[PDB]
């Protein structure tokens, strides 16, 4: 490590920024889903029953959302193709990226202030944060979107923003159950789509993975669109339980209860 | 580890939460400091020109702040001792704690919103945000504050976190400069009271280090409050050179460039 007290007392690396290469393996932070794809083929459709009013709430949001979305996205109207696919997905993880983002900051915003450990539950919610973008500058590749669709997520991101900053504030139990069923939602999609190619129900065209993904899920360098589907749709799947998980843990009063993934990852 | 589609298809993980340990690790993400003590040793005092009336006054809302603030706390009244210190610290990691945080959580939005590369931004002043949440989280374990303070965190939390916020949108540049030249005040102070302990002035007895600290920062077992205070100082200095940085690449119209620390930290 060249990394100490010489390069501490400098007042700027600026110097530096004309002569550093821009490798896609320093977008994320080190913290990579590591899946493998036999395993994750097997990652099925769930749902969990609703208790209360907020778990029902909940539920409604995100059936309620679905339809409308399907309505204004015009996606079940005719057939399916790639252009549909790629920009349902690219929309929607613009929306995904936010309330692990809204949440994570919220805990370590709650923690600082009353200076209780946060038992690792931050993180958690920054990586999906991040993650949820990965596959969102993963979806920049494959197909860039017109002026239509650009403006509809800055408008989205805006609202969307705001409710989930707020509903964070209220009922994070409301929140971070959610997105169980939004997941929930996802992991159908992604393998009613993982279904298609499978058949012929449909031609991925890009089987020259992007880079980017290829560097982020580990991949080998022939690996076709539906494995990335499979990588994606397992990290949607690891949010639907531990959304669910943390909408449980509310439920019984156990916010400030160790986030049990951070074992169940690592382990004895 | 065994994380694959079989837990991913379990429903939730509230079953799990009695049985899970408490690892003091675990409070923190897996990307922590790693300094070598006798090279963070010569950690300087700097301080960096002011460009504009925007770094200018950035420096002066330092300035006045630490005047106000030392005054104010009685810091500024006779002889140093541990404990008025172990209060000044600890009240100022929790604002410390607020601006890399905002920082990360902006420019996701805008990563998202805008479909583009973040280029190792978004994860390198996370970091920082929980870096010095982290240095909260062992001084809390030197030292519980009483209601007066408690009450005057909760309020400058949102004094603060809604300045920085506007702040932030109206101006990254002016924050980044605020808070390089808030953190050139951060070494400073770490730096003196190395001073009063090599020397004598200070003669602590928590020579004792929190288990926070130790394995967050790799310390030894034995290891002092002048160590402690010396990877801080380290970590405080860290902080210093980037938000220079970062603001310098913001004035020179460089704000998507690749952050060049994730080189800087990383070329093996
Ligand atoms: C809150 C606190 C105060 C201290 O002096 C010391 C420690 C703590 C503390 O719990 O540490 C913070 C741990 C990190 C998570 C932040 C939790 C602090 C805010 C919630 C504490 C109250 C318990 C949840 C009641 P919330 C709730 C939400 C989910 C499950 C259960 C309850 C509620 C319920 C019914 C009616 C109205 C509200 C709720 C209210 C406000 C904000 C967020 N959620
Ligand atoms: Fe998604
Ligand atoms: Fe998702
Ligand atoms: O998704
Ligand atoms: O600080």
């Amino acid at each position: 490590a060249v990394w100490g007290h010489t390069q501490l007392n400098r007042l700027s690396f600026l110097e530096t920024v004309p002569v550093v290469p821009l490798r896609v393996s320093d977008e994320s932070s080190e913290d990579r889903p590591t899946w493998s794809l036999p395993d994750i083929e097997n990652v099925a459709i769930t749902h969990k029953k609703p208790n209360g009013l907020v778990d029902t709430l909940a539920y409604r949001s995100v059936r309620t959302c679905r339809w409308l979305f399907d309505t204004f996205s015009l996606y079940r109207f005719g057939s399916i193709t790639e252009s549909k696919v790629i920009s349902r997905c690219l929309f929607l993880e613009t929306v995904a990226g936010v309330p692990g983002m809204v949440g994570g900051m919220l805990r370590h915003l709650s923690s600082l202030r009353y200076m209780t450990r946060d038992k690792g539950w931050i993180n958690t919610l920054l990586v999906e944060a991040e993650n949820e973008r990965m596959h969102l500058m993963t979806f920049i590749e494959l197909r860039q979107p017109g002026l239509p669709l650009r403006v509809s997520i800055i408008i989205t991101q805006a609202i969307m923003y705001l409710f989930l900053l707020v509903a964070y504030v209220i009922s994070p139990r409301f929140v971070h159950r959610f997105v169980g069923y939004l997941e929930e939602e996802a992991v159908i999609t992604y393998t009613g789509v993982m279904r298609a190619i499978d058949e012929g129900r449909l031609r991925p065209t890009k089987n020259d993975v992007p880079e980017v993904a290829r560097v982020y899920w580990n991949l080998s360098k022939n690996a076709t669109f539906r494995d990335l589907i499979n990588v994606i749709r397992a990290d949607e799947a690891e949010h639907r339980v531990v959304n669910h998980t943390f909408a449980d843990m509310h439920e019984k009063r156990l916010q400030n209860s160790v986030n049990p993934f951070v074992v169940l990852k690592k382990n004895p």
